[PDB]
């Protein structure tokens, strides 16, 4: 029912400013200040599991950032992608010169894009036929508990599994069912999204791949703890023989193409760029 | 009950000669025809899954072979595994000259290694606090199906997903449990081959990494189709926390670090060696 915006930001800096850990925080402060697009407060503050936001890391030329101190004036990247109602629409600054407590910055959108998600099916039967690339743009965290059978998730929920620095096809496609699920309100699907996962990576064949894990900076704690993490970044490419799983997973991958993937997207982590090629 | 025996082979040529699709081929005809080791004849015959044995690839000075000639008397190496009783150890040739349709070899022994399953457990002991790194020094072929659930596995046993050139941490230890199995005579293991493997890459982390996709040729056919296959080469280190799943883990793997893995080990696939560090 609901729809998705992808709002693209120019942000300029106009002093040397030290930017702050990760970079996507400056643009956080300013929806928690609601200085810019007061409504997604809320949003923001949900900690409920697989919210549909994403404040992307601040991007340099191409490039991401990540683990220092930045020119005057320069020509910044950003991506903010959600999905509540049109409304908002009428509030979003669209130019501005905004403060904080790390300086102040010039931001002037650049780009909007905005889709239903059942337009999405449509874009999703013209690939049936192509192979899927998924290249990580942004360390992605990915637990691998995820996939771990409902059921027995009590015994083992002693141990901690960590993030899978090597992730398997299931359980991308699991966490994008995941914010799939509880994006379109669809309540108690880690069942469904377990075997799903398991049906998936049993029966896909990954094509090429370069992996490779990375260690990054999420965010010193108050009492002074730099918090570091180990992801994952570049690129998987893979295709799935049945076509139900198939029309599901890209069903479920555009969508993540937005509102990116795994967790914790609240800061840029899991931004994604799919693509696709014929065989 | 029984135990393993991993036979050292120095092969060397007689003349110049050409090397067969794979080089192990050139071993297994000696098989065959009972030259050397008249017994294993029946055990290679056996196309019963999760055989126990292991006909290596020919290696140059450090590394295997896969896709020409070869110098008069150049000076080779090569490694048989297999199981069955201390019986055949009266017949091994221990030295010779055999003539193959390809040419003429001198064989000599340069190893023998005899050990029982049981005492591999007292070996596992000792590394409960060890990250294990399993090295593929041959290509390996892993199928993704043989983590489908048990049931499920006849509505989707009509499409082919062939080898994970990208295998997850589940898949390699319940291709180990499934050798062991077959090894010990312990019939009707896929539900708990399978529930193992789903059990392990669920809660089991992906410390580090090098893997690369190879296609190597496994033999031309009859009809004249030189067969060539995907697989996966490279190292691979991770940890299991929970107690138990490491202990078994531990035990099959060591198995496997004769026996091979995956499958077809008939014919040299499958070869790795396995490390351990500390923390």
């Amino acid at each position: 029912m609901p729809l998705i915006f992808k709002i693209g930001y120019n942000v300029i800096p106009l002093q040397d400013v030290i930017l702050p850990t990760p970079s996507s925080k400056v643009l956080k402060y300013l929806i928690q200040s609601g200085k810019l697009i007061p409504s997604l407060k809320d949003l923001i503050t949900s900690r409920d599991k697989y919210k549909p936001i994403f404040i992307s890391h601040l991007g340099f030329n191409q490039r991401r950032i990540f683990q220092k101190t930045i020119t005057k004036g320069s020509r910044l990247s950003s991506i903010i992608a959600f999905s509540t109602q049109a409304n908002v629409l009428s509030e979003v600054a669209d130019e501005g010169i905004f403060e904080t407590v790390y300086g102040k910055f010039h931001i002037m959108i650049e780009s909007i894009e905005i889709v239903e998600v059942e337009k999405l099916k449509e874009e999703v039967e013209k690939h049936m036929n192509d192979n899927i690339r998924v290249r990580f743009v942004s360390p992605t965290l990915l637990s691998s508990k995820v996939l771990l059978p409902p059921s027995l998730s009590e015994r083992y929920k002693k141990i901690h599994a960590g993030y899978s620095t090597l992730p398997s096809v299931g359980l991308i496609v699991a966490y994008a069912y995941n914010v799939y699920c509880n994006l379109i309100g669809k309540k108690e699907v880690e069942v469904r999204a377990f075997k799903f996962g398991i049906l998936s990576n049993a029966l896909s064949r990954i094509i090429g791949y370069d992996l490779h894990p990375v260690t990054v900076a999420i965010g010193e704690d108050s009492k002074g703890n730099l918090r570091k993490a180990r992801g994952v970044m570049g690129w998987i490419e893979f295709d799935i023989p049945d076509e139900r799983l198939k029309r599901r997973a890209l069903n479920y991958l555009l969508t993540s193409s937005y509102l990116g993937i795994g967790r914790s997207r609240g800061i840029g982590f899991g931004e994604i760029r799919l693509e696709f090629r014929k065989i």
